[PDB]
């Protein structure tokens, strides 16, 4: 239906959504003390959602087992064409111990860790234990193949968000991510600067109608918010649409449906679905 700018309405432990052509997976973890992937009935993601299966109960969902006393939790998704990468952050007493990349598969489990992708929790000033990313194939001087833009922050929600970019070719090598720095002395491939001072949490970023759309949990405000910008490097200057306020008690999540429109995003929070026509910089 027709929604007004900024108008949001409700349609009807830690989980993350991975979208494969034939299956939507809800990868959920414990946070205490395995990580499983629930097959979501796509027909039910509108009917005020049912599941048709689960991966990771019999055989494990991840190839690397969980160290005793630790917990492996999903912490962001990057989709490059049809390659799906999930960040898995292992915590101990809820303190992040390390983060790694994992190649997600739809039909089976035993998801393999991306070779060489493990980093301790202190990596990059502790602002790369939670991420979201999207691929823009538009060529630029530095890349004929485009860029995977990646927003990152701390799994613990105590740090602001920063922006990296990687060529689709080189994304799997974390050491090749180029941080974005604002300011006269800034630019790409520099120690990244906070997009803005608020302490952020979980993020979902996607290009809709050529627009960078970021749905995130703002921990400073404690609300599920949305930002729309023309380029990710301007997300800090983007207008904010509050989606879930505190409306619902202690929100968390904010997954942008692939079938979202620039004037009608469908955002899942926890799962409840919200339709929001966000404020746009024009």
């Amino acid at each position: 239906p027709p929604l007004a700018p900024g108008q949001v309405l409700r349609i009807g432990d830690l989980c993350e959504f991975v979208e494969f052509p034939s299956q939507l997976l809800q990868v959920c973890g414990d946070s205490f003390a395995a990580p499983v992937a629930l097959h979501v009935d796509t027909e039910s993601i509108d009917d005020p959602v049912r599941y048709t299966g689960v991966t990771g109960v019999g055989t494990p969902l991840l190839a690397d087992p969980t160290p005793p006393g630790d917990s492996q939790l999903p912490a962001g998704v990057v989709q490059i064409n049809r390659r799906n990468y999930l960040m898995v952050t292992t915590t101990k007493d809820l303190q992040p111990q390390n983060s790694r990349l994992v190649r997600a598969e739809a039909a089976r489990g035993g998801w393999q860790t991306v070779s060489g992708s493990r980093r301790n929790a202190a990596y990059q000033d502790g602002r790369q234990t939670q991420i979201s990313g999207y691929y823009d194939p538009v060529p630029t001087p530095d890349s004929p193949t485009g860029w995977v833009y990646i927003v990152a922050d701390s799994f613990t929600r105590g740090e602001p968000a920063v922006l990296y970019r990687a060529t689709p070719e080189s994304f799997t090598d974390r050491s090749r991510w180029q941080g974005w720095a604002g300011g006269p002395d800034g630019g790409w491939n520099k120690p990244p600067t906070p997009l803005w001072p608020d302490q952020l949490g979980e993020m979902s970023i996607r290009q809709i109608d050529g627009q960078t759309v970021l749905s995130y949990f703002n921990a400073s405000t404690g609300n599920m918010e949305v930002r729309v910008a023309h380029h990710p490097t301007s997300l800090g200057a983007a207008p904010v649409t509050t989606v879930v306020r505190h409306r619902l008690a202690q929100p968390y999540g904010g997954y942008i449906s692939p079938g979202s429109t620039i004037d009608e995003l469908r955002i899942f929070v926890s799962v409840i679905q919200f339709a929001v026509n966000p404020f746009k910089p024009w």
